[PDB]
């Protein structure tokens, strides 16, 4: 196994009916096909879970790129820092943002994640699809 493994991404929305998770140990490519809903407007924070399986790293980023029709890519970039080897995974969360919203929002959003280092590793790359609506339904 590599070093580092990335293991799963949260969104975490105290207002969600239902929890909102994706395993990243699966199909990468079957992940494209869902559809994670957020009603608009809603408070969450992205959380990706990750394992360091062997020796301290240093420098771990997350870099996360969401495309809209009509508009330029909103491209964020969070420092995630050392982690030492241990058998549980570790969680890391970027600040609270709110959704969009209103009826010009609501639709989809395509994102691509990248959880990487300073020296440019591929620890993880990924798509993942957000559909915002008016309610959870
Ligand atoms: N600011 C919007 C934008 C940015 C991020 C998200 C988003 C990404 C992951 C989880 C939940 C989210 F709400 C949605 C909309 C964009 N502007 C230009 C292209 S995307």
């Amino acid at each position: 196994a590599p070093n580092v493994v990335v293991t799963r991404l949260t969104l975490v929305c105290e207002s969600a009916p239902g929890p909102i998770t994706m395993d990243l140990t699966g199909d990468l490519e079957a992940l494209k096909k869902e559809t994670i809903v957020l009603k608009e407007g809603s408070e969450y924070r992205v959380k990706i879970h990750f394992k360091v399986n062997r020796d301290i790293v240093s420098g771990l980023k997350y870099v996360q790129h969401t495309y809209r029709t009509g508009v330029k890519v909103d491209k964020a970039t969070f420092m995630v820092g050392s982690y030492g080897p241990r058998p549980e995974e570790y969680e890391f969360l970027t600040p609270v943002e709110e959704a969009p919203k209103g009826m010009l929002a609501r639709g989809t959003y395509h994102n691509k994640s990248f959880f990487t280092d300073d020296d440019k590793q591929d620890h993880l790359s990924w798509e993942w699809n957000l559909s915002i609506k008016k309610e959870w339904t």
